[PDB]
């Protein structure tokens, strides 16, 4: 419509897409190391320059980045051209409390939706299809992700995004989707609300659902692709390399998420090591664009562990099950959160020793977040009930605000933590299974 | 870039800007008839067809449409192309449980990102210029309205949306905008949030405000463009229309909202006869536009009152003050409610009788809404505090999620509120 199609690309023979990698490699490589003070430095001191690179397996030659590395240079340091030719910009959870920032050049943004419409036709969606968008509009990469691809393809987007529980399924119903974009978490509360609203799952307009922002099981697919009659699809990304639509499954043959890689570059290497593990073996994913000019970035560690699969329904590999990640970090209902993210909130509060303990667990199919906190020893001695009680309500307010989650807050006595006999606490006991 | 430059059409002669109006106007008159049946029903009942526009007067012989004419065609039944060529719908509150639903084309929404580029353009916006988008993103239009044509315009956009105080207040810091997109309220609440971060407000990068969704005054302007060391613009815009981005204020001359009337035509009636009054004259704004495919709207009450000003910048209209409104909408926070659309809410409650009151009043610059129920008076005997308690409390979530905006909620037994002798009670409050 034009986007009915496959693009040449999708389809193209293993040398062809190979000979393409390469040259915008190059051409990445180059970018990031001529533009960006960073890799610049980063390069030179691992001995390392952009001629080097004559074959894709000479990548491992590169230094790795990071989230560090952003968090080093917020907000806009890793720019590889002037903020004045960067048309947005996106912000998610970092390890403290200066969110990760990535920015985008008006191209970016046309390459972006150029994947996420490729992501939501391999999964069976078209021109003129109505698609209900429930991932979050805002500074998270979902929402507007998703909202560009669906609207570049052509598809009745329904910018609804991610809470408003009844009115998410009000307008499932009065609107009739044919495609819901969502987190699998979310989609079942989505099924949940329609059984209290009287509406049989199985009886709605959608046919496919498209999910993503954080893993999800097989036995969540069976049941949603049985209760609501729908083909489910895995939709991957990470908003250092975009956002939604690195990675998508094809509806034709439902083998795991199919990397874009004429746009971004996956290895796979063991996460202790760093060292590059061949196909079908089991690490960390890591990536390196190819066509970002705002941002580029260069092996970038995702953390998620994982593994690449040979070509099926497309000329690129696919993404085996991701099974967890090789750092701490938390997902909960698609927003990322980190431990130290929280310490550095609990810490502020004055009153608050700086000991904690997250505990979260499932509450039916919910996630639950639960957070312990230590008053100081000498204000226990002051702080009256209905103080502590406001304490906590404030603690609460203040991680939705600034973390993006929701969780209850207990405000305990010093010592009210169990420790080590040296007063060490387990930041995180994940019992959700 | 394209977009740093004044269109022709802006500074094109009166003449001109007319003669475009009026091929535009037999164009969609024409589109409405042919493709909507709604619109085929109320020109032929009214005794009138497109052809019979030969002048822009001409206008004044073609019904009006309200939002009542959307809430019978609901969700998409004054769409003019079939729903396969939508590409966006965007929500926002009607008189009912069902929202009130606009659609567009492609081309709409390119339509759409131009007008609103030009807006912001209007208020010295740049490209390469960094904005702070704080307008709500999703359903309402406000949000994703402001982003294309921010985008469109080559600023450097930051996605902020409607919410997370402290987080607006981190950001602007961090990421120095230098034009802001928001309502005129919650501008008010971000510099108190600066106070008490310790940021003196006029140590801001910010240089634009723009601010719109609903009505402000004088004093506010002076308050922010002082206290904040800005520029601040009125954008006004609904959604049945277009959404933000129909008229823009000018910061060369700073005398209100320029239609954008090229594509959006305006005319002011009398809101109890219809009658349509004469430029410089005080009543409600109506709307034609010229240039929609998805939803062309045929003389859309806006119910807005406000008069039609000479053209000083371009050479379009001004909008004067908008003064309120002639009908019994609310406007909190940017959001629209209807009290029709809360008595809905109430009702549901199966121990409410449906009696109910709406008193909204200032905390200090705030706006709250405050909602009195009463209990049917067989269950004031049998409900308990706690059950009580509880109901305010789902209520409230319900209004907040249904309605999207927040309330205080009390629960009083039957006959607590003040009624008529015979038992009417003044629905609206409106203390602010
Ligand atoms: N399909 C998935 N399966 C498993 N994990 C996922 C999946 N999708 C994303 N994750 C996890 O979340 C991260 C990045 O979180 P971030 O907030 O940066 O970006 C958005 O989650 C972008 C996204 C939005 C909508 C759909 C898909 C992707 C990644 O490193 C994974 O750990
Ligand atoms: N600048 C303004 N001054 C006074 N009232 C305004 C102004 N802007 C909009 N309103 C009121 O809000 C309605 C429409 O509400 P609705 O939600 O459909 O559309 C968005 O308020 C669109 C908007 C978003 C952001 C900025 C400006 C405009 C309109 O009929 C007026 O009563
Ligand atoms: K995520
Ligand atoms: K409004
Ligand atoms: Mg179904
Ligand atoms: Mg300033």
């Amino acid at each position: 419509h034009p986007a009915a199609a496959l693009e040449p690309i999708e389809t193209a023979s293993r040398d062809e897409l190979q000979a393409l990698q390469l040259e915008r490699l190059k051409w990445s490589l180059r970018h990031a190391y001529d533009n960006v003070p960073h890799y610049r430095r980063t390069f030179d001191a691992a001995g390392v320059h952009p001629d080097d690179l004559k074959s894709l397996a000479d990548l491992a030659k590169f230094p790795f980045s990071t989230k560090n590395d952003l968090r080093d240079n917020y907000p806009f340091g890793l720019f590889a051209v002037p903020r004045e030719q960067v048309v947005r910009v996106h912000a998610s959870s970092g390890t403290t409390g200066k969110p990760t920032v990535v920015g985008y050049t008006a191209r970016d943004i046309d390459t972006w939706a150029n994947v996420t419409a490729r992501s939501i036709r391999a999964a069976g969606g078209r021109p003129g299809d109505t698609l209900h968008n429930a991932f979050g509009y805002g500074l998270f990469t979902g929402g507007l992700g998703i909202h560009y691809g669906a609207e570049r393809l052509g598809c009745m987007v329904v910018p609804m995004s991610g809470g408003q529980t009844e009115k998410q399924v009000q307008l499932i119903r009065d609107f009739e989707p044919k495609i819901i974009l969502v987190t699998p978490s979310y989609m079942l509360n989505l099924i949940d609300e329609m059984v209290r609203q009287g509406m049989d799952p199985a009886e709605s307009s959608l046919k496919i659902g498209i999910f993503g922002a954080e893993p999800w099981t097989q036995a969540l697919r069976n049941e949603v692709e049985t209760r609501v009659g729908i083909d489910a699809l895995d939709i991957y990304g990470l908003s250092e390399v975009m956002g939604p639509g690195v990675a998508c499954e094809c509806v034709e043959t439902k083998d795991g998420p199919v990397i874009w890689e004429d746009h971004f570059y996956p290895e796979i290497i063991d996460p202790v090591t760093g060292e590059v593990l061949p196909d079908g073996s089991q690490g960390e994913l890591v990536f390196t664009s190819l066509t970002k000019e705002a941002m580029p970035v260069i092996r970038y560690r995702t953390r998620d562990l994982t593994a690449l699969l040979p070509p099926t329904a497309r000329a690129m590999r696919r993404l085996a099950k991701i099974t967890g990640r090789s750092d701490d970090m938390l997902i909960v209902r698609g927003v990322n959160v980190f431990p130290s993210q929280i310490e550095e909130i609990v810490v502020a509060l004055p009153l608050l020793s700086g000991q904690f303990q997250i505990t979260l667990s499932r509450d039916g199919h919910m996630d639950r977040l639960d957070l312990a906190v230590e008053l100081r020893s000498e204000a226990a001695a002051s702080v009256t009930d209905g103080e502590r009680a406001a304490l906590a309500r404030e603690l609460q307010h203040r991680i939705k605000t600034m973390v993006g989650v929701s969780s209850g807050v207990t405000v305990l006595a010093a010592g009210g933590i169990p420790a080590t006999a040296t007063g060490k606490a387990r930041r995180v006991i994940d019992r959700r299974q």
